[PDB]
């Protein structure tokens, strides 16, 4: 597991190129939920699970004190890099999501592209608790997730990505194995390749909402960057709001 | 909506042969979890939104004392005259089952073949509130949910029927638009022919357990009529088990 | 062929009521190639093969003067019900749309959802020539076109439509055979069924535009409601203007 | 069972209008196995399960003295219609292909249009068996076989057929289960359906031939119109030739 | 052909662990085929084509005396290092099983995991009748056999196996053309990869049965590890049973 | 773009064998239309984008004074020595057929294989319009088109190859993307890899002609190697004629 945050992690942000190519839009609608949903002033904010920073530097660049935590250094050696590339001032720290100790001093607090599928029910409860410790009164957190063989292709400089993606679902338990096999093609045709193989938790907006309103004073089921939710939309976005 | 079981209500044995021909296998296992799981004599069950009584009369047959209700007097009609014709005792009674009223007088509460669908969560939580009242210490509540167009056809009498089942889901609302078309072939060739379009709720595993363990001591989720739940199982049980 | 037009008449608006909602949108769009493309202020509509009115009634409750042709006086009928009870003055002419004799009278011509495919290759260089015909100098032609069985229903009063949708291609010779059996549900249980079965022909955006050219001075290809093209589009605009 | 034989003999044709299209291409080359493969010269031809007689008519139009046998009156009744009306001469007899007695009376036994199915093991034994019985030394046998839901139309006059196909296969006992639902339109709307329900027995080349080698001293497998086998042909032909 | 039991012999038990996990429910199968079937006690047996001896082990491990023969050293070589490893006495040998010469030797002969397609219907005779005069009076013969892109995943020890396997099917000579593609990955990201392409041929229970029937005075049809064969069954067990 | 035909142009007759073992009948097709099309004798031919001169040497054995040219000096080499292994005698030369300046020398030109799919409208007119150039009065012009992943193999040597396709359509821009990666497998497991990438246009039969009708006399649309075109026909010819 982890292969795509250690071995991966300097071919995230190109496997990931339309993420990027869209996160402005997806900060505008945060943004938009900062205005209407928190109950405070939006300044200081809490990435969990960061990666490359993608979201994270966003946010950074329109004025927010930013502070990203990841599991791996690895990804976090990436965000920091084009950090300081932009000239922004984020504090990029290590350490499990399920670990933080912070209490009460975040505006907000965000957990960007389906990282809640890595936690089981148990885990998932216990970073909702932590969450909700981090944040001032009034305070927000937020968060995304989703509703044979699929290739596609991406480059990074070069170096040619082949990638591979199936999966193995267990409806059952709940549980998604998702697989990506990642060939990267060097001009005389040498290959390296690497097996992503990550075991994921299945959720429904329901079921991340009842989870999240024990810890919350009001929760959101929002879907399609709008404040709202409509019968097809199939990313949804789930809004904690903490007592004021 | 509920055109199955008010003009196709005599038809609906029928259509469901194949549900009637492994009832008996479904209750040995259901006397397993009465046996294993509850902590009292399981001998009164009252058996909600009991259609036809397919459960219902083979439960009577093995000596329980059952109380079915059902909000439909058409297919109440049907599992009276089956009751009437293999001399069983049972209590049949019209009502909505979010009415109910009964009070610390059930050993065992049953609703089965997947009708929790038929109810949000709102209703879900009313529903197993009532439920909840109705047992007595150490009682238990058992129900049974599932995980283009697909023909196939049954026969009552002369009487030929062509089933057209179709689905549309609603993702991001949990709901999903069940329609039947269900012609009925004479002889002749004479047709009639009727529509069913249920509004149904779609629930995982989880979040069954999530919203009925705030009214029994203990949830238990079972797979495939076996006390356990396997990874590939695509039948669930919910069992709840009132404080004894 | 037509029996959708003919026999199914005043069924179209049940079957295709999504389209009627949505017609708002597409008339917004329709007024900003008015707005943007003619040469000349629009106000004298001609809508060929109107059927049964949907956008030629929402045009003409915005103010524009507007002329309805259809071959199928069972499709005007239906039209002109919903004008008179509207009290929208619109005048609804049946003809064939390739024999229209109209001389520079008309600042747009539209045909609208589809139509065109109904016509072969050297129809509809002949349709477009009579547009052409038709049109004041700088005036617009606007039309619209998209790129096992399938089952949905609607309802007209008591009655229930039950359609399947199935299709039958020859690529060689761009054309394609839709077929759509309509099953028309009374409460009883009665049934009344229609087959719609019409030759349609296959075009591609590129296609229509060198088509068109040959009597339009300019000629813009738009999608999804937009005076763009995208990659992904699904489904096009063909815009003539006439030279001013 | 057989309701396509029965009830709707007299729309067999109709809905087998390809199959008749191309009658003539298929004798020719059932005339090249005659002259190719038979030991004998080919004049009195014993048309097994005939049907409608549409092979039957094609070769007493050529000349053979043909007898036709087939279980249902319905269906030789359209066959002696078309017999009457084209001025052939043709020996159409009812009865059951299992219980012939013929000896030594045939230089050809002819079975058209995948029939073996409907026969299972033991019973194709028996019919090889007779056929074997009934020809002549250096006799032929002949019969082809092939390799949802899909629906599809055909019409009949003023009457339009909307047909409707699917499968239930039972891999272990080689069994196929084929529905057809058919539904006649009349022009004002009204239907008359029936439902076509018949086992059916799968077999390969290689079990007809292991069959069929017991009873014929030679058999070969054809494929595709041509005395040869090609890897991917999907219509095959069997030919007994009697020891001579 | 063969390269999954040559250059990939040391990799075929990680490719096949499910394979393997369940070869005790499998003997205990086979022991009831001895115990039910065999007209004789069966004491020394001969495991044709044994591979890496997964059965083989599995019998010897409950006391009969086994004799394991196949092709290819490359698969011995892991069957012995297995037999020793848990100190099992096998006679393991290389050989040809269209070659083995045994007579009256053997209680019983076996035949696992779908190897008889490996042999067309002349060698597939061969076979039978080598195996016939191999056992001794009572004795029996039992084999099984079954009914892409797809791609899946296994590991051995810090290597990563990603195997996408296809097919390409020949209906008419009832060929398959067995394509298996098996990368594997080092965690470096160095690859190896190997390309398994063997010919195979398709059989039907019925087939089978025919064919083995000239050789055993008995045969049966068994399915889904018991002794009956259900409609739904997908894996076929043949039983030859020797005449005592 | 072009990997398949500079860094994999050595492996292109392996990855196309199957086009080469078909050559002789395309060519057959080809002198048809030489004959009953042309109205000049044909003697010189120029194969534009000739590749590995696949069709080119079938040509020139045929006894026609042939001139090959290809943007590819890699595809060239190939060419030239199979031309030169089997003593033809063809002139074979480097550059881009947009370019070409040739006026009034030869008797039919031809561009098989898709090829027209490399360029989009505007190019295809210039190319169109060059080819007009070239040929004689009653010269012909002749091209050939067709209507997840899919993997197969080949083999070149002691070198296996696997590839696998897929596509990426853009319907409103007709852009096609088309990407194969070729894995070069050698005996003891050492892979080389190579991403063909190209940008293709899609074009129907219609759409072709009408960009030809501009430049030759008379256009023609054949199909399946017939000079006619039958309405499920998946491969198309089109053919200009030169006013003669
Ligand atoms: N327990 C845990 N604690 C901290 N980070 C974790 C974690 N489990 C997974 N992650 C991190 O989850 C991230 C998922 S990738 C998504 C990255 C980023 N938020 C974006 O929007 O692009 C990885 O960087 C991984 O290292
Ligand atoms: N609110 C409600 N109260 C009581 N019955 C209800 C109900 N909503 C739906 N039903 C009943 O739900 C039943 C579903 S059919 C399943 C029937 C039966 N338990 C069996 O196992 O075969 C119908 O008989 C319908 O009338
Ligand atoms: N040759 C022709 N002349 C006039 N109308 C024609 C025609 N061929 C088809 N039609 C008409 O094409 C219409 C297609 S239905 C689309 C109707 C309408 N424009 C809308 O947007 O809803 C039918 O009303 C049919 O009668
Ligand atoms: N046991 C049996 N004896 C005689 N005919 C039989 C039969 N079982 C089925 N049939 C006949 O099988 C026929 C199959 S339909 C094929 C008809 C015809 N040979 C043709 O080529 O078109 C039916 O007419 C049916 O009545
Ligand atoms: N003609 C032949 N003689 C002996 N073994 C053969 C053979 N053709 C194929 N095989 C062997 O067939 C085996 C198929 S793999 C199945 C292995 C083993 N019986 C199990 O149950 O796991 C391979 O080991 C291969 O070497
Ligand atoms: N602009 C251009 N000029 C010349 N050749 C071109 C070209 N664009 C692509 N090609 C050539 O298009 C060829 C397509 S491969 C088809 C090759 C050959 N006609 C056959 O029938 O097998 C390649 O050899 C490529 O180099
Ligand atoms: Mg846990
Ligand atoms: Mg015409």
């Amino acid at each position: 597991m982890y292969e795509l945050y250690t071995l991966l992690a300097e071919y995230y942000d190109t496997i990931y190129r339309r993420r990027i190519e869209r996160v402005k839009a997806e900060i505008d609608f945060v943004e938009e939920i900062f205005k209407e949903d928190a109950k405070r002033e939006v300044r200081r904010v809490l990435d969990l699970a960061c990666g490359t920073g993608i979201p994270t530097l966003e946010l950074a660049e329109r004025g927010y004190e930013v502070v990203g935590l990841d599991l791996h250094e690895e990804m976090l050696r990436v965000a920091r890099r084009k950090a300081k590339e932009r000239n922004l001032k984020i504090e990029f720290l290590q350490g499990d999501v399920l670990e933080i100790a912070f209490k009460n001093e975040f505006d907000a607090v965000t957990m960007f592209f389906s990282t809640i599928m890595y936690f089981d029910e148990e885990d998932l409860r216990k970073l909702f608790s932590k969450v909700a410790e981090a944040l001032k009164p009034g305070g927000v957190f937020i968060t995304d997730f989703p509703c044979g063989p699929v290739v596609w292709n991406e480059q990074k400089g070069e170096e040619k990505l082949v990638i591979m993606d199936w999966r193995e679902v267990e409806p059952a338990v709940q549980k998604l194995r998702f697989k990506r096999l990642v060939q990267i093609l060097r001009p005389n045709g040498e290959v390296k390749a690497f097996l992503v193989d990550d075991e994921l938790n299945i959720y429904t907006p329901r079921e991340v909402r009842l989870l999240a309103e024990k810890y919350f004073e009001k929760v959101k089921i929002y879907g399609n960057l709008k404040r709202e939710l409509s019968p097809n939309d199939m990313r949804y976005w789930i809004v904690g709001i903490a007592k004021s």
